[PDB]
Formats: structure tokens, sequence, C-alpha cells
């Protein structure tokens, strides 16, 4: 049968290009948690697939003026991909336009910053401007702040929006580099913060989780794959396989 | 006017309780708790009226392996005896095969409730001994997790629970807590419930971490159009901070 087209995005340790000396081709180019997940889904559901990086490099947000979506969300809306297998947050505005499986991982927005400071919460950032802060442009964290009616988060959005050319970044990688090279705190998903702080011993999570959400496999609205992938995810979780996959991709040396 | 939806639920503090009062209470007015607040929010967002009915057999729901029949709130949905189940109802593979669920409104896992002051640190420590008995709610998701598990520790625990089931499987979380307090017994319990119980009884503790991960969702019959509408409403409530506020309201109180 026809191979499914799977849109994804580079994001360690979910999706990475494998390191090698020989050139790699096709699906063999990729590894990571989400790649292992895709392989398990493919064997459980009995499909073959072709992995394609989303061409615009975005997760997906709606443009407030013209109403168009971008990123992996737009690929699904336009039926250019059958699945999005990535650390793609299940959100209200996305669920209105695409379908998602039930979550394979649960997480929330938090703060990545340097250690040793009196900053302990989002409120501490919101009430000042000397320490800049931001988020990935056109992702779920940005959209959370843009939409929020909560005073602290609305204030933070006004700051980020004013300073967006400097403080909104194109990837988590760029946000980490800003934390490491300037006085800057990055609003980042907690699963990713866990990965980063175990490898950057001068960095830490500040405060707890600001919200709660899951990552799910995206499908076009109405796809028959959505409910089948939910069932496969529930089976992999119950059997302990998702936990093993998390340990594989997050485990490492650590910090004193 | 549209037919009111029949909502099946189960008594379980602080999700669903009878209100305390001296005058008698009637109809929906009898009930309070996190899930009742959730139901009220869903009804205003989606535009329905409802009648709350406690599940007749007092069970969450499991399948009988001899005759294939389900029980509990799961069976009420399969048979279209309820439109919705709004309860701490775990989303599980075996249930998702037969009913539909919204996306989760809370995330949790199985853990262990026991008395303080013990070297027992995990399910592995329990499984390797038989002096301390252990069990779970009969015909709920925790029992079914053990019954289905191929993981050696958990399959050893199921063998023990099954052997001793008339004594160690209980009808409700409340009966499990009473067994922990009145005998040498550890209860396999969902973590959000452990959090509630241990903040109010300072002689009790959680043992170990979470053995698994799952969510609670609103149940619907398979194919219901309410499932995806309720998912959207839950996502909106989460993002606005209302689910967090509801958790704080119903779990607030310390040791
Ligand atoms: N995982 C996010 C991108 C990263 C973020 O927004 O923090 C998304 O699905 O949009
Ligand atoms: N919440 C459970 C019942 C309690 C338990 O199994 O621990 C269920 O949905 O079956
Ligand atoms: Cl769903
Ligand atoms: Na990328
Ligand atoms: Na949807
Ligand atoms: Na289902």
């Amino acid at each position: 049968n026809r191979s499914l087209i799977v849109t994804t995005i580079l994001e360690e340790p979910y999706v990475l290009f494998k390191k090698s000396d020989k050139p790699l081709y096709g699906n063999d180019r990729f590894e990571g948690y989400c790649i292992d997940l895709l392989r398990e889904l493919s064997t459980h559901l009995g499909f073959t697939y072709e992995i394609r990086l989303v061409e615009d490099g975005k997760y997906g947000a709606q443009d407030d003026v013209n109403g168009q979506w971008n990123g992996m969300v737009r690929e699904l809306i336009d039926h250019k991909a059958d699945l999005a297998v990535a650390p793609l947050a299940i959100t209200y505005v996305r669920e209105e336009v695409i379908d998602f499986s039930k979550p394979f991982m649960t997480l929330g927005i938090s703060i990545l910053y340097r250690k040793g400071t009196p900053i302990d919460s989002a409120d501490d950032l919101a009430k000042q401007t000397k320490i800049e802060y931001g988020a990935v442009e056109d992702g779920a964290t940005m959209t959370f702040f843009k939409k929020s009616k909560i005073s602290t988060y609305d204030k933070m959005w006004a700051f980020m929006s004013s300073r967006r050319q400097s403080v909104l970044v194109k990837s988590n990688e760029e946000g980490i580099q800003r934390v490491l090279t300037s006085d800057y705190a990055f609003l980042m998903e907690s699963t990713t913060i866990e990965f980063v702080t175990q490898r950057n011993c001068n960095l830490t999570q500040i405060g707890g989780l600001i919200d709660s959400k899951g990552y799910g496999v995206g499908t076009p609205m109405g796809s028959p794959y959505r409910d089948k992938i939910t069932l496969a995810i529930l089976k992999l979780q119950e059997e302990g396989k998702l936990h093993m996959m998390k340990e594989k991709w997050w485990r490492g040396n650590g910090c004193p």
C-alpha cells in the first residue's frame, strides 16, 4: 500500500539527523524519540512511511491578519502530509483545524535560565526588563502568551511582542544559545528543559509548570489514523515502551 | 427544549461527593466536587442540560474474561444508558476499544498508599514478599493494569491479588484506605487520590513513584459527537487556567 507522508521538524532529542561519515538517504537519515515512536506505530498499524522535514521550519500558528496557518499544522490542513510525528503540542486552536492522537507525553511551559539568581517565577520576570525573555516564534508557547488573559502572562506578551525581533527565536536551539550568551530567560517546554539542564550544568528550570499540555501525533481533520494511533500509543504506554524510549533519549551523564 | 443528557458518575472524594446539609437535597443539587464543577463548565460551554445518575452497579468498569461482558460506567456507555461519564475515569487501551474518551483533564499514575515508617520503597519490594498484603479496587483500571501486565513484578503481584482477591480487592478507594489503616496492607491507588488522602491523614504516605502514566477523560459511547466537542472545551478550560483553579479548590487544605 501507499507510504504515509510524515512531516516532522528537527528538535533534539525528538528528531535529529544521525551522525555518520557515509551520506545517509531517506528515512535512514533520522533518529530520536519521535523516530522510534514512528517506527513502533508503523509496525503496530502496518504502514510504511516517508519522513519529510517541514519546509518552513515551523510548528504552526495562525496569522492574525490573513488567517493562514503555517508549519506542520498547515501541511496537515492542506493534506500534504498524512501524519505529523514531532513534539507537537495539542492545543485548542490547533484541535479546531487538525486532529490529534491522545498524548504520548505530558509537559508544560516553564523557564530556562542560569543558576544562582533570585529569579524564581514568571512573575519575577514580568515585573522587570533588565533580564530579557522570549520563546520560539510561531509555536505553542508563544501562542499561549499571545492569547492569555492572565495579568502576568499578558504583561510578558506585551514585552515579547515589543521586543520580538530580538527575543523571539526560530528554534529551541537558538533560545538556549541566547540563555548561554546573554542575560536572557527562555520560555520552553518542560520536557525539553529536562534534556537541556542535564547537559548544561550552569542552567536550570525556574519555577514550576505554567500550564499543562500533551504532545500528540497530528493528522488531517477526520483522518481514520487518529483513533488507531491513539490506541497504539495507549498500548505502548501501558507496556512500558514509552517510558523506555524516554529513558533512552533523555539518559546521560548529568550534573554534580 | 433539548433532552437532558444522562451523566453517569461514581462517589469518589474530591471528584464527586454528596453535599453535607441538614435539609434534604434533590436532583443535581445533591452533588459537589471537582467533576461536578467540570460538568457545570461543560454544560455552559456546549449548551446542554443534564441529569446526574450514580452508576447503578457502583463500578468503574472491566470486562469479564469468561462471558466478554463489561460492567460499571463503561457498560452504561456501551449500552447507551448514559450520554456521558464525568468521573475520575481512566483512559485505557481496553476501554478505548469499546467507548470513546475526551482528551485528558488530569494526568496521573498508579502508586502505593501505605503507613509511614517502613523500609518498603517500591512495588518490587512488595512483590517479593507476602507478609504485607496488597490490593486495588475491583473492576477498575488499576486492577486491570495488573491483570494484563507482562512485566514480571506486576504479573507476580497480580498472581497474589487474584489468589487473595476476596480479601485484597475492595469495592472503592475508601475501603482500600480503611484496609491500610486497620491491617498490614498496602493499596495500589491512583496518585491524585493518594495526594488527597495523605494530606489529610498524616499517618499515611505514598511509597515509590508512579508505576504508569494515564489520564482521566470524559467517557462517551463509541461514535458520540460529544467526544470531540468536550475535548475542545477541556483544552480551553486548561489554557484559561480553570482546571488548575478547580484542582486547587478541591485539593486545598497539610501535614
Ligand atoms: N512544541 C511547540 C514548539 C516549542 C514551543 O512552543 O515551546 C509546538 O508544538 O508549537
Ligand atoms: N479511576 C479508576 C478506579 C480506581 C483505580 O482503579 O485505582 C478507573 O477509572 O477504573
Ligand atoms: Cl481523542
Ligand atoms: Na528545527
Ligand atoms: Na480536531
Ligand atoms: Na474509543
